[PDB]
């Protein structure tokens, strides 16, 4: 099979159905990358015979009736910065160059367990630690939109290799945004998990207390699918979320939060995300509400945010209150996840980095301001790709819902899609 841009959900059929075979997933997607990865520099580890090995064992258990797993036979890479045995795990750092997993992260070997095939790893900043990817051992990941531009981080690797259909899925880390942030400037969709739904452990640098995890793809079905795959949970949960299917709503009650005092966003987000609400606030069942609580004060929550990158914990667990009562209200919460589109590499160091909105050089970590949220509380997040036209950049919005709704986020942008936006396949690509 040759087709690029199917979705996870429907190459497992094509693989049920015999209409594929892992082994010609996984020619397809080396075939990608030998014709496209060059000038993008997103895929930064290939291993194609351990890959094409895998995949010659799921067809072998297919064809026997012996195939067992949500992700059998399907290929996917993972973000260079988790460990996978025998791999090399360097975080884009000199000193790692040769720093090799004993082990999997156990994530990946959730992975690995439900029958995915890894076949490759996909570019980070050192230690993962920027809003851009780009790094000394394996160089810099363009923007396959436009290649003067940063796909973001610290999974830009991973949201152009998506993308680019180098794989069907990925799956990363989120601390300050890590995850929602390149799909926004890359046009995928992305997923950070509430915290102590998965295990973060077996990264690097890496039971972290604020980073979490999770897939990114092109399809919310794709999202959930990975959930079903990875969760694991390591906090008693307050409710069990259900990743078994899409769950619908006759009623959706939504909040949105696209501004704040000293924080505006770029005028073509605001205009973009003013007609997706518009189309939103149209549909049977629907209200949006602009109800961000005034009790979170967000230069107070930026200045917590900004210490954790017995008084901040107590100002802390009372916001954590004023969240639970919002989404007891709202179903989910919308917000930014930059006040840019992207933007031209920026590699000089951070103090002299800006974002231009409407105009006006801003503070390059407005990027932590628009995803302090999800991470300070541990809330889950999708972020959602908009519309866009072929002569507008990619734009993406997040969703935001209490702890452990992780399938309502990715269910409300399952709803979305019915809607307005999705994955827009960039020009030039299969």
């Amino acid at each position: 099979s040759e087709q690029s841009y199917r979705s996870a959900g429907t190459l497992l059929a094509q693989l049920a159905s015999g209409e594929t075979t892992s082994v010609a997933l996984v020619n397809h997607y080396f075939s990608r990358m030998a014709q496209f990865n060059k000038p993008l520099n997103a895929v930064v580890q290939q291993h194609y015979a351990l890959a094409l090995e895998a995949a010659a064992r799921a067809d072998r258990e297919r064809l026997e009736g012996r195939a067992r797993g949500v992700l059998h036979g399907l290929p996917c890479t993972v973000k260079e910065s988790f460990d996978v045995q025998g791999w090399l795990t360097t975080s884009g750092a000199h000193y790692l160059k040769d720093n090799r997993a004993t082990q999997d992260a156990p994530s990946i070997a959730r992975l690995r367990a439900a029958g995915a095939i890894l076949m490759g790893k996909t570019n980070v900043p050192m230690m993962t630690a920027d809003w851009q990817t780009y790094n000394d051992l394996y160089g810099t990941t363009h923007n396959l939109w436009d290649r003067q531009r940063s796909p973001g981080g610290s999974s830009g690797g991973a949201a152009v290799a998506v993308a680019a259909d180098f794989t069907p899925v990925e799956f990363g880390s989120d601390l300050f945004g890590s995850l929602r942030i390149p799909a926004h400037y890359t046009g995928v969709y992305a997923h950070r998990c509430s915290l102590g739904l998965m295990s973060v452990r077996g990264h690097v640098p890496g039971e972290p207390d604020l980073s979490t995890a999770g897939p990114m793809a092109r399809s919310a079905a794709d999202l959930r699918l990975m959930m079903r795959a990875l969760s694991t949970f390591w906090v008693e949960p307050p409710r069990i979320p259900d990743f078994s299917r899409y769950q619908a709503k006759a009623n959706y009650r939504v909040c949105t939060w696209f501004s704040a005092p000293h924080h505006e966003i770029d005028q073509q987000i605001a205009q973009r995300f003013q007609s997706f609400i518009d189309k939103l606030r149209a549909q049977p069942g629907v209200e949006v509400d602009d109800a961000m609580p005034a009790d979170i004060d967000p230069d107070a929550l930026f200045d917590i945010a900004v210490k954790l990158s017995r008084n901040t914990d107590k100002l802390r667990h009372e916001y954590s209150r004023v969240i639970e009562t919002l989404f007891a209200r709202y179903d989910v919460l919308l917000t930014p996840v930059s006040p840019v589109l992207a933007f031209a590499h920026m590699q000089q160091p951070v103090r002299k980095r800006k974002l231009i909105v409407n105009g006006e050089p801003q503070d390059y970590n407005e990027h932590l301001f628009w995803n302090m949220l999800a991470t300070v509380f541990g809330l889950p997040a999708t972020v959602y790709p908009l519309a866009k036209t072929m002569d507008e950049l990619p734009c993406g919005i997040q969703i935001i819902s209490g702890h452990f709704h992780d399938d309502v986020t990715i269910n409300f942008a399952e709803f979305c899609e019915s809607i307005s936006g999705g994955f827009t396949v960039p020009e030039g690509y299969g």
